């Protein structure tokens, strides 16, 4: 008929780990310079620690972002941003860009009149920020962007999708 | 057409009976350092007495649980906890976890932004709580984890879920 | 499509008879412990009388009960009990148990959070009291326990259900 | 679909006679202790006079009844009573009776929690009661004994159905 | 379907002049006695004048009446009276009587608990009272009788019916 | 499906002169008594001036009128009716009159309990008042009877109708 | 179905110049008593200047128009006019007459009771008033008198119909 | 069944370069007297930046403007403009001309009576102003004129049009 709202989100799977970790781009290609290559793409998913939390970044300017690689085009709903374990991380904000068919360039998320928004990161560390974008995200391969840091960004994910599924 | 709200639930049967004692896992598989491995399952669950209430627990940090193997993804609805009656036992908290497939790990419940919810236990011995669980969980393998103990824990239970039926 | 609420109650037949005296099945086997065996059956029936309202009991210390054998799993909606007529019986309460297929063990009646609920029972003798069963009960075989006693029990009964007919 | 209400009542006929005089039965069956056999089952009707108003009853402590053999379980709306006019007769109350098939025993007309119902009669001769009946009377053998009397008992009625006709 | 009301009258035509004066039957058959056989069933007909208004009628006590003989069971959903013009007639009231299939017996006009109204008549002369009658009067034969009178009656009429037509 | 209220009114066409001269009869078939037979139908047409307003009418006592000959049997919504130009004419009556079938006799516009209308006429000349005539009036020929004159009657009309039409 | 309104109105084209300007028709056919032959039709037209807005009209007292020769009878939801740009001219009033078939005469816009509406014309020069036209004008001969005048009549038009259209 | 609001807009693609450089048209076809020929169509497009924002224009005098040249008539729903980031440009005003077909003539942006309408710029350089247009654009050859300028004019550009698409 016509997507709807939802009404119930289907994460894609970083907790469940339906994502494959070779999905999950670190910036930083010489992993020397904003990353240290440790800790690794599965740490940096929702609720995986025991061992190291999040994705770290050495140096990072608001250069340096975690790409979902999602291979196909899929409608997400939400961006699940949790903290780090180690030591606290304050409030960041997010650029959502998105790019489809992985041609042209890449795109920004709008919101309104203005035509753009930055989501929220994590106050305080370990804790689950529920950024739900309204409008459906037509997106392939997505770029979060952390614009800002405390020392150094390190974040947690899952993305929200929508499946009707109905039953 | 849809999942509904439901409108009546549909308990499985642990007071019936219809889960098999071989459905009910006890934490524990030593079953002499976090059991005494009597109580058993059969006592465990929802208005089951005479001989003994639930199952019991000799050591127990919130480290303890009870683990329903229904060997098929099956839509719960609800959480029953119901007191022990040998001496009392006062509220304790939930963690509610669940597997689909057997297959990849363990994912938490989550009820709206902060994504995760813990549920109350009982009160005062020898009475049933009534934890329902608004969005349906889709779960092969249930895994209550009974946070905090008034000395040790011991719970019986029974699960809803919701057939619709009509007539 | 779904069962209503109902919306009109159907007796089974107790006053008209349709139950068979057979079907009305009284606690003590023996017959003379919670028995005379005088009343009958045929008098513990609703507005059934002339030589003898209800049923009696010599002992009963809330163990005594009376059930109904419907061999059929049927759909109740209500249980009615009036007072005897040959001296006065204050004000019981009642547990509603009931079993399907004449298999496994007994359930108890729920009502909301909680999981339970007794009904009233008659105040002044020879007088009905109309005890309306919300949910639809799935039963084969019935037991109705009376819960305390002015000096012993003695009601009669019918069974409301419901048929939608239709004309 | 189902029985509607109704929106109109239509009368089986005992103005318009369509009710032969064979199936207004009336009680005392000897005719010389509760009857005179003068007046008439036709004098009984509504609207029926010049001749006699009512049947009359010689003795009649509450035991004595006019009963209507439709010899077909129908569907009974209401119960018109109209006084006789002869002489004064003050207002009485009535227990409805039916009894489907001419098989078993006879049931109570209900109404609500307390399960019963008696309804007024005539309060001043020669006028016309209209009581009308709630829920459908599924009747085959249809009794109406007037309880308590100013002398005697002498009522002219008809009884409404229901045809929905439409046109 | 059903019924309705209506929302349009239909008169039979007594003004047209559709029903035939065959069909309009006035009482005292000796027509000496409670008429004088002019003004003729024509005259008796709304807003039919120039020569005599209505008919006449030499005595009566109100055991005179106008029939309509329809010979065909029809749906009547009015009466309409109008006043004489020769000289002034106070307002009577009417008793509605019909039957139908020209067997059996007559019977009356009910509207409300209390099963009877009379209808209001026409107050000065020469002017239309509109008695619509609310249910639909299944009728072949009509006899509207009218109760008192200033020193005669003397009515013209014509019935409103319904027909849906619709366009 | 049934008439309707319509939305729009359709003129039969006195201004487009759909309708033919032959059709407009004018009273006193002499035309010497009640008419100069100048002027003609065609000036007695809504807004056909120029050379005459109206028709004309040496002698009216009330009893002179206009007619439609539609031979066929037409839904008249309304009666458009102008004054003239020559000079001025003031607020007359109407009784509006129509035959169908051009068979039996005339009858009267019934509005309600009453059952007549008069219609209100030009108040000063060579100005339209618009009389909607809410049930529709089925006529084959209508008689439009000017009551009351200032001098004489002068009336241009037009009629309106209703096509549902639709696009 | 039935015309709506409309939502949306379609301009026919005058400012887009899908009219032909072979059907843009000025009164003076002799065009050198009530024009000068220069203003031409092209300038007569919505949004059309350069070398001229307008018509221009030598001699008129109210006895000049423009017509639009449709050659199809099309319905027309409003009249824009827009004002010249040589020298101001003031607001003046509209008669909208139109003809269908180019056969019969011609008949005047109606609007309610009094049967006639005029519009509003251009207050000061070089701007639109926009008289949109509540009923569905069926017309193809469309005339559209300017009645009054600042020194002459010089209007740019354009008309405005309803396609639906839909995607 | 019908164009709808929209619910969402699509953009065209200038930010994805879904657009082609040669369907942006620039004014000056000599391109020395109202441009430089650098900064390029390319970087005329909403968000394309780091090398020249927007399209230049030496000369000036609100004669200059941006066409979108479709090749195909499309349904256009907004006009987004961003400002330049060289330096500062204040608000300026638009006016919106489309065409269809490549024939005719351009025809005007039209928003209620008045019939026109003007479009705000941006009032601090690079920022996007959202302005949407209530009416669905039919455009094939779409003409943004800016009037007024800080200077000289320099806008970006991106297109919102309407797919439904659902889902």
């Amino acid at each position: 008929d016509c997507i709807p709202e939802c009404p119930y989100h289907k994460p894609l799977g970083f907790e469940s780990g339906e994502v494959t970790p070779d999905q999950i781009t670190c910036s930083n290609p010489e992993q020397y310079v904003g990353w240290y290559s440790s800790w690794t793409a599965n740490k940096a998913r929702l609720n995986s620690q025991g061992f190291g939390c999040a994705w770290l970044s050495k140096f990072q300017d608001s250069s340096q972002w975690l790409q979902i690689d999602l291979k196909e085009i899929k409608v997400i709903s939400g961006i699940l941003t949790q903290g780090r374990c180690d030591i606290d991380e304050w409030m960041t904000k997010y650029s959502v860009q998105y790019r489809t068919d992985e041609r042209l360039n890449w795109i920004y998320y709008k919101d309104q009149t203005g035509n753009n928004r930055v989501f929220y990161g994590n106050s305080d560390r370990t804790s689950t920020v529920q950024n739900l974008l309204r409008p459906p995200i037509i997106s392939r391969f997505i770029r979060l962007i952390p614009l800002g840091w405390h020392v150094r960004i390190a974040i947690r994910m899952e993305l929200l999708e929508c499946v009707s599924k109905c039953a």
